[PDB]
């Protein structure tokens, strides 16, 4: 298997011979808590998944009842201090533009509550979700800071620029039927079926040639990538400005 | 109180210690009568609530039973005549551009029938309703000119590129309930607790950093400001001409 | 009486009324379509035909028998292997799309059953009303091994939003009347026998607007639309197009 | 040879072995006269063009000793009438965007004056002028109507957004050697020597793969492609308001 | 008068029967020393210029050997305090948009000095320099801050994407003669015929009807002002961090 | 010093106590021979670069008497194979994303002939050429294949519209004062003069506070980024397909 299989502490990878890549979420084996370290690491680990020309699938996943409900919120750093801040403003347009620039299809399994960078799960090209899943952009609001990091641009294209402004303004939680019905989930699965449903739509798609793979999802994440482009940049400026103005 | 908050004969303003700002429409207290006065007004009134700072939050509403049923064509000048239409055309830029230029979340609370320009409502962030409230866009094909003032650009926006051209083409009427389930609508209220709701959600904005509640409507606003600017001048300048062509 | 280009193709019938109302049949021998390289030849023509004659005051586009769009002859678009011959196919795909939605007056799609291919055509008009036996579905793409990329990569996600929509490619979904009706796609769902009558009863009290207000109406409900396809269209048919020379590998 | 090389009484066509195609636009063999007729066909001659691959490059020109210096504005119609300028609003989209899409290189061969219609000569790759060659807009701001059939997008792209601001509100008149300064004109040739010099760089570009001169022309007119999309129409409504408010004082 | 005219101690506002404005910035009746003031109240002045139809055509114009070439940096506010420069975010966005929204040609007539502030010339229509005129990007590298006010747009719309970031990270300083050839400064007059030529252009502009003047300004802005748009609040957010940064400088 | 300052074969890193970084091409000493290897690796050498927080002004320079022209052909893979030309699609669209995402001013120092691959020169801030510069777009043309790599953006971006498309479509030889005159070259130098004042302009930029720099770049390059996504990719797959069209 590839170097960067074992290059991250808080992902596991597993790759099968029709070149279907599970990459699994995790904090030594348990639900994701999300750290400057994944901040900082998760942008190579989704480039590194990229440039690999043998990953024909991806599947995105977390580990345990949570697909991301758990925050370091010290281990960030000194999100207040526009120099410190300058590190997460860069990883975070990174990580968004190394994550859509995956080029084969991405099937998100969520496992479980998604409170905090939902924005992955919405560069993915099939959404499958748990029962007992539920999604918020629960840290913004929270900390008084700007939902920048690439929520503002994709909640409301999910669910419109009305629902959606209201979801972000308000932190309001979706369950997995709702989201279903809302058309940002595709099939709500018990926890006990979801990664066979995963995998049993990726064996599916691997029967495609493989530069049928990569080029629809080129074709259908043209406009995506450029409406990405288009706000990531300023959203994450902005919610350093109010980062740092809880100093004052 | 500043004194813009006594300026506008069809606006009663109220502000709380919060910064919470209320904007009422009306015609001598009841619902309002769009007029051509409103029309030249309207783009000033919303210029004045977004320079002023201590404006925190903005509830947006109308007067009794209705948001905006009522017109006064007349009133709107010779629209016949393109040197009238002008005025109509370059105020009808302004307001959009005003009214998303307010840096704060505006909720709407829609207290009725808003059959008229309802390309207002569209550019907030949270909308409520009451029960009795009915969506329509009534005049432009009742007098056989263009749906151009906004209402092209918004409601597709806001029901999607299909259904929301079926409901410009044929002047389809959306009940409160229909407007929920559409995403539009996020909250249908009994008539006698639509106000109350607004200020309830308001006050809980208004708990966050002033800073933030800018840059939070900044960024939720970058894609809208766009799409609106696409259209909004080519959208009147047709809508002039359609009109002129009532003399043929 | 009527204009030359109403008997110019083989697999379009037209008949127009008093009031401008144009009622565009696609057809092979009377038949539901059968999808040839003629047809993607000549559509683009038919469509700017129909574009530049302001007889025309309100458009209905819609199929005949059971199935809008059900049936393809595949070797008749030519060897799609070849960019030589793709390249024609590319050409017409983006001419189509111009052409149909440069159709300058309302336009409504009367889906009359199943559209399994081509349904981007319905994704540029109007009001689309669809009998209770229609069903959606992007068919032929994942079928064949090439990319969905003649305009149902940027119209279906525009329909049912850049997640459902991506699903639904992905995955070869096929959606129905109701299910479409609910995603805001559909817009009344009818018998079979009285989608027609219902096309038309919408169509006469469009065409009772004045002339420039059917147009500009129109042109102001489609510039967002156009702006979007113009964004994706070439690129999804250059890539179809390398994805069709792979086949021979 | 096709049909469409001779259904235009103002344009005449001829084409060599390797596909060069020229264009020539007359007026009895002599310097066109632009007319509603011309306005209204020639969008279709550009489309036809387009349409033909056998055509692998092409050369636009004029006749005689200017490019385009006179109009017929009778022949145009009543423009004071929505009704009728409307007719002229779907014809200048159309002809800018089929003059686009024509799919394989186009030099202009500038043969004297372009006073009017210059926009057509910006959607072009290769602009050869003669010596005697001036640009202007000259019909707008002496109608005292939008210059918004495209000049007003082109020739800030041509100038930049504050040369070409210039050029439009105060008509200013390049000369060849002005144009070339600007780098909108590439080479400037004696009268006698234009075509020969048109021909020549059409003979080493037709030596490219025909794919190669069709993808070229595609990568290189994106952008222009969308930039003139964005502010047609608009510009062209505006314009239409103008020409009625000659009914007015 | 209008009340305006009489509203802003910075602007001095002048206007002919025939509506030609000419708005002369200053400080108490000497160059323009640009301040927290003149920050906050030229987007109203703007604003008001543009609401009144009157006005036909504008001239902007500084005072004295200088269009603005001073600045009273800590008339400003505290910059590095987020909650104060976030009136000058506000404002920056206002003051070009307003600037922009003036629904008539602009001409400027540049006196001399611009080394701050030089994109409102940058949204002119017809840019006139006298002989003394030097353009500078001077304070935001000399401060230390993004110069991210609509100047990290539109200089390079004006010198290109190359010249135009060499210009801003080098600081670099044009003489009316090198704005000339640049095409930027569209005509180069002594200091003592600068204005008697702008109100030349614009008695030779103010001919036109009304309607046209107007919607000519639209149609050659749209591009403009979607660029404006594009990056002004990004600019600005960028140079706000910066200010907050000069406490760790 | 960082380890990927040793990485790549084909590049040499120096970097002074300011943080200004010289990166030169070379191969073995010598003028770039462009390469399948440096057309993989490079697009990896700028992310790199970018990534490294200490670099504050980065020169981007090549060796000897050219700066690129030379390339070996073959060495770039069987072009006509659209397996093998999606390698140089995926990593054509990552050269340019990669080396516009670096965070700082970049210098060109351009010490020769640029014949292929200009469009790198033309995503840098500063560009300074030595006398016997010259620019073309050699290759595509002599090959039969689209110039679509991002020159096809770049240079009419450069030159305008007209310019540039007359350029590309004939080949145009520009030498280093017409390049000059055209804008595109800033200053022009003798060779044993272009790097020392390229430091020069380095260290007088790298006097500015760090935040300053990567935000003057980050404005500065918002367009021009817009503008590369925009065709960078449909211009690499028009490409391919015109080097599949070689075996016809």
């Amino acid at each position: 298997q590839p170097e960067y299989f074992t290059k991250y502490e808080n992902l596991h990878f597993h790759r099968d011979e029709n070149g279907i890549l599970e990459v699994r979420m995790h904090t030594n084996g348990s639900s994701l808590v999300f750290t400057g370290k994944t901040h900082r690491e998760f942008p190579d680990a989704f480039y590194d998944i990229s440039r690999d020309r043998d990953n024909r699938v991806v599947i995105l996943t977390g580990s345990g009842d949570a697909w991301m409900a758990e925050i370091d919120f010290p281990s960030l750093g000194d999100v207040t201090n526009p120099r410190e801040w300058d590190k997460t403003y860069w990883e975070g347009k990174k990580v968004l533009q190394n994550l859509l620039d995956i080029e084969v299809p991405v099937i998100s399994a969520v496992n479980g509550a998604a409170l905090l960078h939902s924005e992955y799960i919405l560069t993915t090209d099939i959404i499958l979700a748990s029962e007992n899943t539920v999604f918020q952009d629960m840290p913004h609001l929270n900390a008084g800071i700007v939902p920048g990091d690439g929520v503002h641009i994709l909640w409301p294209l999910a669910l419109g620029l009305y629902r959606g402004r209201y979801f972000l303004f308000t932190q309001e939680k979706l369950t997995a039927q709702q989201a279903y019905e809302l058309n940002v989930v595709h099939e709500v699965l018990p926890q006990s079926k979801l990664m066979e449903r995963a995998w049993e739509i990726a064996r599916t798609l691997a029967k495609q040639p493989t530069l049928n793979l990569r080029y629809t999802r080129v074709a259908l994440t043209q406009r995506l990538k450029r409406l990405v482009n288009e706000g990531i940049g300023y959203g994450l400026a902005l919610e350093g400005i109010t980062a740092t103005d809880l100093r004052n």
